[PDB]
């Protein structure tokens, strides 16, 4: 994760 979807 970190906000790249």
């Amino acid at each position: 994760y970190g906000g790249f979807m």
